[PDB]
């Protein structure tokens, strides 16, 4: 297991309860994992403990090794496009092009001045949300990381564009097919296709099993599909 979480409490802020409880699973290594719940649960919250950015209150921890984070809502440092998916690396060929077309960046830097050494973010080329979300995925990616949580990654892209990160950077035959995967998501379009799915409510663990285990129960998963996701 590249993630394993006993019996642990996070919080935010020690004055008021805590936003998640008694969280208890664990990651095969390389495995692709969904995270879903309505609105509120605290599935950001799942991937800010992971991420070491809460206090825990108690409970065990163990991840194996390195950590890249693709969060809910991009953003862009004041630096050219590259540097902005570089993010202190040395750029190196033809990963560097392999990333550049799995995040279907291609478009985006067809129309910029200056390609990849365009400058963005302040003073520079205003990026939309789809262009942000594609240089935050190559940030991610280019890192190579050993374990990666995605924050609703598909969510500020379009459906076709979607396909494509899904095809060639999140799933079974994507350049990450290798890495441990936790996909944080409001969308039920790709949850047959991952491996296992854990469903939150309350800042609690609700059920956690395949998406066709969770669809036949007709439990927390299935209130899900029927009520929250969108
Ligand atoms: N970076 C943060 N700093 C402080 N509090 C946070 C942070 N992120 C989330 N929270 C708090 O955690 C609680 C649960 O919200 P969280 O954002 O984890 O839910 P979510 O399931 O990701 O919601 P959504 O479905 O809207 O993305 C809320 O009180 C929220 O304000
Ligand atoms: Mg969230």
């Amino acid at each position: 297991n590249s993630i394993t979480v006993r019996n642990a409490t996070f919080t935010w802020a020690r004055s008021d309860p805590p936003t998640l409880n008694g969280i208890t699973f664990s990651i095969p290594e390389g495995a692709l994992v969904a995270v879903v719940g309505q609105v509120g649960c605290g599935k950001s919250s799942l991937l800010s403990a992971l991420l070491a950015e809460m206090d825990k209150v108690e409970g065990h921890v163990a991840i194996k090794g390195s950590v890249a984070y693709v969060p809910q809502q991009a953003w862009i440092q004041n630096d050219s496009l590259r540097e902005n998916i570089l993010f202190g690396c040395q750029l190196e060929e033809p990963y560097y092009r392999s990333v550049i077309q799995a995040c279907a960046l291609l478009p985006d830097l067809e129309i910029l001045p200056s390609g990849d050494r365009t400058e963005i973010g302040e003073k520079g080329v205003n990026l939309s949300g789809g262009q942000k979300q594609r240089v935050s995925l190559a940030r991610a990616v280019y890192s190579n990381a050993d374990i990666y949580l995605f924050d609703d990654p598909l969510s500020a892209v379009d459906a076709h564009v979607g396909k494509h990160i899904f095809e060639n950077v999140i799933g079974p035959k994507g350049m990450l097919k290798n890495k441990t995967r936790i996909l944080v998501t409001h969308s039920m379009s790709y949850l047959p296709q991952v491996d296992v799915i854990i469903v939150m409510s309350g800042g609690k663990i609700s059920e956690m099993g395949s998406y066709q285990e969770l669809l036949a129960r007709d439990g927390a998963f299935a209130e899900f599909l029927r009520t929250y996701a969108s």
